């Protein structure tokens, strides 16, 4: 089992750490535009590994060949702002990075699944799937899983117990929504309060701590697990839709089944009201793609 | 089981994350001079927790009362340099911080064990034990464990397999040494190369990645585990010596037994040559304490 990470930044290295703690990993590859960082992260991670008596081959660098063999590759590479920048300006900057990476991944690990994390995630995962020859089963995004975790946290805070299934789907962004219909748990809540707490926790965390790190890391892990362990779990995933729920030519968050072969839309029955909301997010997402030439 | 962290910085939060991934923790408390950071780390950590269906009470802030109940408290709080500063200047600055913390911990979690991590670790753990009424079993330092992990990594790299026990003891610093005598593993190495690779890996990692983070985090975890799970493991620990191996009135790295009651010197038989080296580190450490008024 080889794991690839493009981007050894905060989220890249921490999510890899997480996988190291919780997966039977043989090799870990870290590729980043900043070489010494990739390398330095690879060293630290190995020192960590020895503390749970694990000794995988962990290599970090700036050359994409390191990725050969990766069963799957987490792509966190990208930019921040200059808080005088703009969502659009960044989308362009990062879109360039994702294009460039897509090529690289195809000509080094042409058979690997790809987990897109770079924000705006739903848009970047789409640009990744388009820019690489790949089928829609080998390219998908981490997002709603993270949103969901946050959801479950506010639910337990609101008295709910035995929470199997509470999901958020749609755009990993303002346009997100809870799938009330699929929610299952003991205790009564207040979807008003909860759904709203969730749209800007991300921002509240970024305000205080600097970035969202551990939340995202775990969500990435659960998605990697599901695949490298062929668990067949269903996890809200940013998927390329090509008919499903009435939605076409965009990536957006939907219940998906993960396993060795990647992701495939679970096709779970959604409320009528919820397919509306899903179509909302797709329109928003579609527009933001056009602004970019996709 | 409550865990306390004083310092929500890189090492503080990451080591707590690690504990969250691998321990049955009921509450986690994060105290830091920077409030919003402690708070922001507490939020992120909870979002993480929900992803492995854990829902402990995780609280972060700048008020030390948050620590009441902590079975044990990891202290990572402290400073960096201005790379035009000096080891001594920092030792003074941090010594102040440790003194101040010792008081705080005593008047909020007077019964908790204390894991000292702040560098220079052996010196800070001593100042912690002195400045708090506490017995030498409730105050100790993380260091050699980390050095050891690094050791095991260079050993496996050098062909060695089935490595039960490879330890580094003495000063967590230039003055450290391998306990060749206690080393057990299949395969032949080259203690020359290895022991030397180890003294400045730390520095090589800091050069490239910025700081040592994941290595330290795991080592802290293994020490917390050993205690909160009363495992009775033996781990190279910076212990206050009061007779052992011919050494007095200083903290320095030695095989220790960890468990519910804290740490106690394992009193393992060391080479004659190795008790020399141990006495070396103690002299060096003792001098550095005097420079500080201890
Ligand atoms: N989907 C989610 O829910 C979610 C949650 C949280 C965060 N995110 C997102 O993930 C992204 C990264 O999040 P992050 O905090 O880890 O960001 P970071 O710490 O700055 O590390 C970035 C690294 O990439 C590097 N780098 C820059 N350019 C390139 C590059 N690598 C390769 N190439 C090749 C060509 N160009 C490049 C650079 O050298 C640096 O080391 C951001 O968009 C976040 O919003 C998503
Ligand atoms: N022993 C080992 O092997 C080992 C390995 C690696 C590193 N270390 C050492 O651990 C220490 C921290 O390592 P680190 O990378 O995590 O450092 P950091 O990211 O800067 O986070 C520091 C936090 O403390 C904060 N803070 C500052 N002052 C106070 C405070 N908190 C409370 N009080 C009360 C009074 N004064 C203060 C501040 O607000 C910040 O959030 C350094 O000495 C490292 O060398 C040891």
């Amino acid at each position: 089992m080889k794991l690839g990470f493009v981007g050894a930044g905060r989220v890249g290295s921490t999510s890899a750490f997480t996988c190291l703690l919780n997966l039977d990993v043989d090799e870990i590859a870290l590729v980043d535009i900043a070489e010494d960082l990739a390398v330095g992260e690879a060293m630290d991670l190995a020192h960590a590994a020895a503390g749970i008596d694990k000794y995988p081959k962990i290599v970090g660098g700036a050359d994409y060949s390191l990725l050969k063999g990766s069963e799957i590759i987490v792509v966190t590479a990208g930019l921040a702002r200059k808080p005088g920048m703009t969502r659009l300006d960044l989308a362009h900057k990062n879109a360039g990075i994702i294009k460039d990476i897509a090529k690289k991944i195809v000509e080094n690990a042409p058979e690997s699944k790809i987990l897109v994390v770079t924000n705006p995630m739903d848009v970047m995962t789409y640009i990744m799937w388009k820019e690489s020859g790949k089928p829609r089963n080998e390219v998908f995004g981490m997002g709603n899983q993270l949103d969901s975790q946050r959801l479950k946290e506010r639910l337990y805070n609101a008295g709910a117990r035995n929470i199997r299934r509470a999901w958020i789907i749609g755009e990993h962004g303002d346009s997100m929504f809870v799938a009330k219909s699929l929610a299952d748990f003991d205790g009564e809540v207040d979807w008003e309060a909860v759904e709203n707490d969730v749209r800007f926790v991300a921002a509240e965390v970024i305000k205080r701590k600097g970035a969202t790190i551990f939340g995202p890391a775990v969500a990435i892990y659960r998605m990697v697990k599901a695949v490298v362990e062929d668990t067949g779990e269903i996890i809200p995933t940013s998927m390329i839709l090509q008919g499903e729920y009435g939605i076409e030519n965009v990536a957006v968050g939907v219940p998906a089944k993960l396993g060795k072969n990647g992701a495939e839309v679970a096709d779970i029955k959604l409320s009528d009201e919820e397919i509306e909301k899903l179509r909302n997010s797709a329109k928003i997402l579609r527009e933001r793609l056009e602004e970019l030439g996709y």
